[PDB]
């Protein structure tokens, strides 16, 4: 119950919970990376 | 039949059962873990 | 909280931000190629 | 801050700028075709 | 600095250069040209 | 230098020279075409 | 059954659906890219 | 007989059935990813 | 719903909003290569 | 004679009999594993 | 905003202005090309 | 600026400057062909 | 359906629709065009 | 059968289906830049 | 809208409008050229 | 036998077979993507 | 001579024995695998 | 002498001597396991 | 069938139809220029 | 066999075959540009 | 031996063979282009 | 000796041996993939 | 002495030496590797 | 003093002594496994 | 052997062979403009 | 040597060579364009 | 030594041999690609 | 000292040292790489 | 400094180097297309 | 030098070479050119 | 040689040869028209 | 200290470093492939 | 404290911090690899 | 109570307290790890 | 204090400082792996 239930609780809500910065991360990494590419289409289309 | 049986019977249902939130941090490490590549497969195909 | 939180929160604006400075060489980078081709168009109409 | 603002900076004067010299080229080449196509109309207006 | 601003010098320089003497075939071609057709003048005027 | 030089040097001498020949049939075609006149100016004046 | 079909489930739904606008930004990166190219064939149809 | 063969049949079942949801995922995540790259085609064929 | 909808959501209206003055180039490149022929049009009927 | 080969070879033959089973969810755990990973490089080659 | 708009703003300006002046050569080369014809009607009318 | 307004500038007074002298042999071929008329309208007027 | 039948759709409407427009320009150019060989052909007809 | 089967029918249906849009854009696009160049072939034939 | 209808409008009212003044010079043109021909008819008609 | 050889022979089956479909897409693919560039080549071509 | 020798050949014979149709699966996952690029190298050749 | 010297020489004998066959899988599993790689390095470079 | 085979047909169709009245402009054309010249045969002709 | 042979049969059929009606554009293209010149030719024999 | 060589023998022939219908699109292909501008170079020489 | 020395000589001799005939299939991928592009480069040079 | 020094040092020349022909199967993986895949850069540059 | 002490001080230097060669089979272990790795890298960057 | 020399082959035939009704025309063209002159002439001749 | 040599040696035999019926195309696409145009010199000279 | 500077040594010369007749088709592909343009040159120049 | 300091410095000596041959295939590598390119940049250029 | 330096030098002087034949066909190329059309010129002025 | 030296040397004589038969119908196209107008020149003066 | 040398010496005597009668009806359109005008001097010497 | 921040600064010094030869070749592979078009330009305006 | 915290504590900034210098790398990296594509699209380019 | 309760509760503060400077070793690691890829990504799209 | 503390504090700086050479094979490790790859990037962009 305690140590079984309730502390396992608390790794999801803590893992996945703290996990989510993790993915906005990759939103800001996205920002950035399609910036330099719309860079090499334009490039391409000079 | 007492300390035998029944105890070892308290074994099973606390021990795998107390496990189950175990496995759930287990899903919830999965919904951050995949979220991070969902990142990495984005900036892939930018 | 701290480390999940607010580190990874640290990796979005630290990330994505110094990516600016990236699109810039993107903007640079057009100047130019655009610049070869106004030649190239010139020439074809002489 | 060092790594992305300041090269990337670098990116976009060394790039755009190292670029202006291919533009010149530009403007030589013009001064070539044209040249011999003022010799083409001339002989169409022999 | 090197490759950019004086290889592209170059270009400027060799390619409008040795586009000179194309435009020396222009007045050449212009001689003749112009030539034969003051023999179509002449028969016109026979 | 060598290409675009002399090449186009070469251009220009034996362009126009091949095209004098072309004028020397002018010459040729005057003889002609002002003899056929000479006759019509004769019956002009009979 | 709880964490192996229903939350693989949550991982179809939210990761092929959060893809749609991925996908999105897709139609709106066709609209400029092509727009840029209308350009470059009204150019050489001048 | 109970233990090793019924228990670990169970294991068979249970886990590379819950582990079919795991590959649904794996079908969404495939509409996705293919979805964007449509999108990196037409750019390319603008 | 967040991340992919909201910031993929972002990437379209940015993107080919980004995108709408590079079609303005466009226009502008339009403008002087249709003028520079208008040269050559009329240099043909003289 | 009773207790050493007998009860032993009991042991043999319940032991790594039992052990089958086990190796059963092995089977199956594969069919999982990979199916997850046929999905992966998919993505890979979207 | 920023290297879109205000960049891609730059092209317009930048690549139509420059090429205002080489619509003036169109100019320049129509005060010649009329010329040379001008004396090529005076001979047909001598 | 440089490239464009400048250089196309020389375009404009180098093109129709040169072709200037075009127009004189205008003048020159003007002398001889109306010469050779004069020539034509006598021998009418014999 | 959304973003490729409706999107696409677009594409045909705007594209061939904005370059109406386009084939405006033929006309006008046309009216021009036309315009100075008129005057062309009366020169030859005087 | 499901995933592997079923699913990648899907993309077949779906991914050349909604490219069949696209070829539209194609047509559309086909009728502009001819267009134009109806306009280029009547200039040349004023 | 914008870049397509307006542009494209800019582009049949200024260009085909900048002709006008080129017909002139065609009316110009036929004021000398019909000149010398009277002259032409009247020493015909001596 | 039975996990080794006849489990890996439903991998084979399974994977390389639902493979299949996968491949199919690429048929379908391949009719959407050299659409739009017959597109592309027409506009060439004009 | 029997535990270690007889039954450790067995090991060596059912390890790697089984594992042939491991390997089995390889070539079968080749076959697919290179199928979905075969269009992908298609489409870039589209 | 006996059970000291002797025995314990039959001891290393026969204990690392009945071990090399339990080496002899480690031949065979290495046969199989890099098997199923060279699968996974071919489907890297498909 | 529908893009290739109609379209096409209306380019046909669309194309030399809408050149028909480009043809008028031909008869028209004639109409005066052979009206200009009645008037220099009868000149010719007094 | 299927996809291969089959699918790029339907490719050549296809392709060539919509690509007949384009023709089609230029056999009616024809009719109309010969149909300006005729105009042309006339007015040249007024 | 099996896997090495007689399936990878599979992929040559099944590759490259399958490929050949590939090429025979790229006949079909040319059997079009070409005849659209068999219609192109017709307008030229109209 | 035997294990180390022989059984990895297997590895060798058996892994990049096996791996020629891999090598096969680049040589027949490449008849084809060249295959398609010299149909690319034709329809180019149409 | 004996069981320590001697025997060790046993160990380190049988094994790291036997670990030597492991080494080997990585020059010969090596040789295949990067064969498959300097037709994988053919084909990029087919 | 003499079992104790005397004996116990040769425990430490005879213990730890012959444990310097087994530390030597770790670094010959180390050569061997580093070694196959290297391998691995190599592969992974062919 | 198939698609470049028989193809090709076609190429010549069917390109050279349908132009030779395009030179029918050239002589259908030619009865006509003579025609029209064959009226000059006279009425110079009146 | 296999591979490399031999197969890059068919590359070139078959790919420049399969070209010379290209090339042929060329010879018989002459015959008809400079027919049409002996045409149009003919009506120029009527 | 041996693996490292010997096998590394083996596929410079190799791979970069073995490229050699790559860059031969290169040769072969030239001959057959200028071949058709010349006939491109020659149909503009008919 | 020995098994730390020494056998690692070998380490970096001979790892490190040995891939320096391994860089050498890079080099190797480069020229034909580079080698098919400038064949295919020529026939861009043809 | 070897490979970076020394080889990438070999690239500079090889390719560029290997090019200046490029350049000489340009030169023989021009000799024949100049040629080809100073029989344009001549027929023009017949 | 091989490839780049040597061929190019080829691509050169076998270029201008091919081309001086091309100057050829240039002198036959001559002959019959200014045969038809002797014969223009010959009604004029009838 | 063949296609070249060949080839381009039919067109020689192709061409100049069909030329023949082009001059052939010089001869017979000379007949009538001196044919009109020995009238027109009869008239004059009534 | 030693490690990561001396040796990564010798990565970036000669990484880069190394590289500008690398840009050399960029240099004069630029001579080269303008080299080409210069010619290709040339033969335009022939 | 001591261990846990300030330990960790040192791991912290020294991992991070001894990984600025590779990031360093990463800038130096940047600077060679764009310098080559600057190259590869001056080419495109020419 | 004191042993059991009180050092067991010690256990569970100490023990994962000092462990969270740990976990600060893995928010640092994360800084300088995405910081050397954001530098491969970047090269990717150079 | 003796056993305890010194020979600890032994292992401490023995076993890290030790450790300190391994680390030196990390960056011997580097500068060969990242040496392979600049290889791959170069390839990448030839």
């Amino acid at each position: 119950s305690g140590g079984g239930g309730v502390d396992v609780g608390d790794v999801v809500s803590a893992i996945q919970g703290a996990a989510g910065p993790i993915a906005a991360i990759g939103g800001a990494v996205l920002t950035v990376m399609v910036g330099i590419k719309v860079y090499k289409w334009v490039r391409r289309a000079m």
